């Protein structure tokens, strides 16, 4: 079984949000369950430079210009380089310039990859051929069409992370990167009169996955389609739609092991986090103190998130003795509000603005509840995390979030399931709910660490989840 994935980011390389941490731990995990996965990125200048043994496999002349196709191996991993320098050889995000303009020539630049990606099922490398091709988001989004428009020498899965966005491109461009010109209808890749990268994935490709089990069925309606649930129901009913959820990386994210952190701890010795405290308190500048509850945002600032509302509900939230220590970005209605924020409340409110990987986890270890509160969340890898480092999360009951989080409700404190703190609209009371439930919790010291030591007990594991793919990959054959 050979499967190369194609995408355009990869933890620790390269990350923008959750796709690069899928990526850059997928693989291993396939390749420890039996499924040779080998990884096809556009060479960006991070990942050019990390993939250190990479050798020329070949050289083509493609509608968007000559790649060079390189090969190297990277943490165990075998990993393809697009090397086009006139398309990829750009600093920072892979998607849009400094002043956060998306490329102008973007159609050509993430066509190329789908492109690249479905020339590999016919043997751009002479040495490697996949069985599948499994693609990743709109960046990948044409290599199911291409694939489709050569008789599909390869079997194909397209993996939804995100439906939000579809890479969108004007009509006319269908005339820059290589299809039958018949594939611009509504069965196939037109959608609301543009070119849809995303409904390309979607309608070509042999199976469809998202990337949790409830996702996976929210997207069959409106409100998480956006115009696409057509295709999704019909697809659904194909049985050729479902959900895989994502495992998390314990080489990065442990608290047993993790060398960013003050203070390493386990299920067993939440004492030793007590410390992670204190120094995030410091680092933040709150008032350090061991008596309150300390809760905590990591995430992209954007309206999918819920962060207004936390905005919003912070009053409620300081009146009761907590604290909130911030880091993210995105929206400059949410930075500018969020530094406010910390501004007028100042060690009751901390709030770095900005994007510091290192950070989340001094964040991850310290804090005691991590609000995860979106309005929609295809899975969600930071609750995963407080998960796993104790820190109860609070979410609303959407996507991943409702895969993977119990709510302190008795019955599941009463059958040892609970878990975190979850909450039912997206509105600033029913998110105040959640908060007062959580300091409800607080006061109960024994509930609380009993809620922690399950929180530790879920387990999410890449094998298992390669488990899952494998099953499909051969469903396919
Ligand atoms: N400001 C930030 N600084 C460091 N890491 C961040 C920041 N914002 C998000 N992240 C990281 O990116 C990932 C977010 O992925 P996820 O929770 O799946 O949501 P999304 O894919 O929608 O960004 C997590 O690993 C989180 O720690
Ligand atoms: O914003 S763009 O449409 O131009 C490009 C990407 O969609 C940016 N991403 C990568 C995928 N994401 C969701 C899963 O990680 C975060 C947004
Ligand atoms: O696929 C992993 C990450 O990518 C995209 C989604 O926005 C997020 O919920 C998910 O956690």
């Amino acid at each position: 079984m050979q499967v190369l994935h194609v995408c355009s980011e990869m933890f620790p390389l390269l990350k923008t949000g959750g796709l690069a941490d899928v990526i850059g731990a997928l693989p291993a995990a396939q390749i420890a369950d039996g499924v040779d996965a080998r990884v096809l990125l556009p060479a960006f200048p991070d990942i050019r430079r990390g993939v250190t043994d990479a050798q020329v496999v070949s050289r083509r002349d493609t509608f968007a210009g000559h790649i060079t196709l390189l090969f190297g191996h990277y943490n165990g991993v075998g990993i393809y380089l697009i090397d086009a320098p006139h398309l990829y050889d750009r600093p920072g995000s892979p998607y849009h310039d400094t002043n956060l303009f998306a490329y102008t020539d973007n159609v050509l630049r993430f066509a190329l990859l789908g492109w690249v990606g479905a020339e590999m099922a016919s043997g751009l490398d002479p040495f490697w051929r996949p069985d599948v091709v499994h693609a990743h988001d709109w960046h990948a989004g044409l290599a199911p069409a291409y694939l489709a428009a050569r008789g599909r020498p390869a079997k194909s899965v397209f993996t939804v992370h995100n439906l939000a966005y579809q890479g969108m491109f004007y009509a006319h461009h269908m005339n820059d990167i290589q299809l039958p010109w018949s594939f611009f209808n509504i069965h196939g890749l037109e959608f609301n009169g543009q070119i849809s990268f995303l409904k390309a994935g979607l309608y070509y490709a042999d199976h469809i996955t998202a990337v949790s089990p409830t996702y996976a069925r929210e997207i069959t309606e409106p409100q998480f389609a956006y115009g696409m649930e057509g295709l999704l129901q019909q697809r659904h009913r194909e049985g050729r739609l479902s959900g895989v959820l994502n495992g998390v990386d314990e080489k990065i994210w442990s608290p047993e092991t993790d060398l960013l952190l003050a203070s390493r701890y386990t299920r067993d010795t939440l004492e030793d986090k007590a410390e992670n405290k204190r120094q995030l308190q410091i680092a933040m500048g709150l008032k350090v103190d061991d008596k309150v509850p300390l809760f905590a945002v990591v995430s992209r600032l954007t309206s999918q998130k819920g962060l207004d509302l936390v905005l919003e509900a912070l009053p409620g939230l300081l009146e009761q003795g907590g604290q909130l220590a911030l880091l993210g970005a995105g929206d400059p209605v949410l930075q500018e509000g969020f530094l406010a924020a910390a501004a007028e409340y100042p060690g009751q409110v901390g709030v770095q603005i900005g994007y510091h990987e290192a950070f989340s986890h001094r964040i991850m270890g310290g804090a005691d509840v991590i609000l995860v509160p979106s309005r929609f969340e295809p899975c969600g890898l930071t609750q995963l995390y407080g998960l796993k480092y104790g820190t109860l999360p609070l979410v609303r009951r959407t996507g991943g979030l409702a895969d993977t989080v119990s709510d302190c409700s008795l019955e599941n404190l009463a059958d040892g399931v609970a878990s975190g703190f979850v909450f039912e609209d997206s509105n600033a009371w029913s998110l105040l709910r959640a908060i007062r439930r959580a300091f409800v919790l607080w006061s109960r010291p024994s509930l609380w660490r009993f809620v922690q030591r399950q929180a530790m007990a879920m387990d999410f594991s890449w094998q298992v989840a390669a488990k899952s793919y494998r099953e499909l990959y051969y469903r396919l054959k």
